C-alpha cells in the first residue's frame, strides 16, 4: 500500500551504499549515500518498523503525498524497500540543510529571507494547484541543495483536498506555526499554508516563531484568541507588510502564494538562487566548528 516499494528481493544494503550518517531524528535515520545502479547520491532515511507503531500511519501518507508530486520545488521519492524490519526510503539528496540550518550562524539578509521565500511560494503554488496542502510549514521544512536550490520537505501531515472533501478539519501541524482556524479544527485549506509562510517569514528574520519560549498549550489558546503575530523590529516596510498579508485571522483574506509572489517585498529584494551557496557555506563553517 506504499507507492515505490520493492518486494524483499530487492535488497537495499546491495543497492545502494551509505556513505554517512546526516541525520538521527525520531523515526530512525538518516544517510547520504549512492545509487550503485544509477550511480547518484540519494537520501536514504531508514525506519525500523518492528519498533515504530503509530508513526507507520504518517509515514506512509508522506509517502503517498510525494509520489504524487512532480515538482522541482518538491523533494523527490524514489521508492522503498524492505530489509528484515527496516524500511529504507529513498529521497532526493539535498546537501545545503535546511532555512533552519542556515539561521544558526546568525541572522539572514532581506534578500536572502526574500529569495528563500520566492521559492517556497513557488513550492505552495505548485502544491495549491494540485490541491494538497503542505500541513507543516516553517524553516526546519525548506531544504537546499548545495548550489541553492530550495524545496518543500517532510509534508508528513500533508493534506489532500480532493473532489467529495473541498475543506480538512485535522486538528495537525506544529502549534508556533499553526492556522488559527487550524487550530479551532473549523474547515480549512491551502490557506493555513499561507498563514504557517507569515509565521515561517518572521522565523527567517527573528530566527523563532512567534511566542517561541512560551509552554505549546499557552500558544494553542494564544493563536485563536491574540491579534495576528506582526514582524517587530528594524526590517523594511514591504517585509512587515508581507507579512501582515500572510497573517489574517480569516483565512478566505489571505492572498494566494502565486499573487505574493508578486508582492513588492518580494520583487524587490529576491536574486537568483545561487547566490545562497554563500549562506550554504557560512553554515559549514559553522558547523565545523561546534
Amino acid at each position: 500500500g506504499l507507492p515505490g516499494m520493492q518486494n524483499l528481493k530487492a535488497d537495499p544494503e546491495e543497492l545502494f551504499t551509505k556513505l554517512e550518517k546526516i541525520g538521527k531524528g525520531s523515526f530512525g535515520e538518516v544517510f547520504k549515500g549512492i545509487d550503485n545502479r544509477t550511480q547518484k547520491v540519494v537520501a536514504i532515511k531508514i525506519i525500523d518498523l518492528e519498533e515504530a507503531e503509530d508513526e507507520i500511519e504518517d509515514i506512509q501518507q508522506e509517502i503517498t503525498v510525494l509520489s504524487q508530486c512532480d515538482s522541482p520545488y518538491v523533494t523527490k521519492y524514489y521508492g522503498s524497500y524492505l530489509k528484515d524490519t527496516k524500511l529504507w526510503i529513498i529521497m532526493e539528496y539535498l546537501g545545503g540543510g535546511s532555512a533552519l540550518d542556515l539561521l544558526e550562524p546568525g541572522p539572514l539578509d532581506e534578500t536572502q529571507i526574500a529569495t528563500i521565500l520566492r521559492e517556497i511560494l513557488k513550492g505552495l503554488d505548485y502544491l495549491h494547484s494540485e490541491k494538497k496542502i503542505h500541513r507543516d510549514i516553517k524553516a526546519a521544512n525548506v531544504l537546499l541543495s548545495e548550489h541553492g536550490e530550495v524545496k518543500l520537505a517532510d509534508f508528513g501531515v500533508a493534506g489532500q483536498l480532493t473532489d467529495t472533501q473541498i475543506k480538512r478539519n485535522t486538528f495537525v501541524g506544529t502549534p508556533f506555526w499553526m492556522a488559527p482556524e487550524v487550530i479551532k479544527q473549523s474547515a480549512y485549506d491551502s490557506k493555513a499554508d499561507i498563514w504557517s509562510l507569515g509565521i515561517t517569514a518572521i522565523e527567517l528574520a527573528r530566527g523563532e516563531p512567534p511566542h517561541s519560549e512560551l509552554h505549546p498549550m499557552k500558544v494553542l489558546f494564544l493563536i485563536p484568541k491574540n491579534n495576528p503575530p506582526t514582524l517587530e523590529g528594524n526590517y523594511s516596510k514591504p517585509l512587515k507588510e508581507f507579512v501582515e498579508a500572510c497573517l489574517n485571522k480569516e483565512p478566505s483574506f489571505r492572498p494566494t502564494a502565486k499573487e505574493l509572489l508578486k508582492h513588492k517585498f518580494i520583487l524587490r529584494n529576491a536574486k537568483k538562487t545561487s547566490y545562497l551557496t554563500e549562506l550554504i557555506d557560512r553554515y559549514k563553517r559553522w558547523k565545523a566548528e561546534q
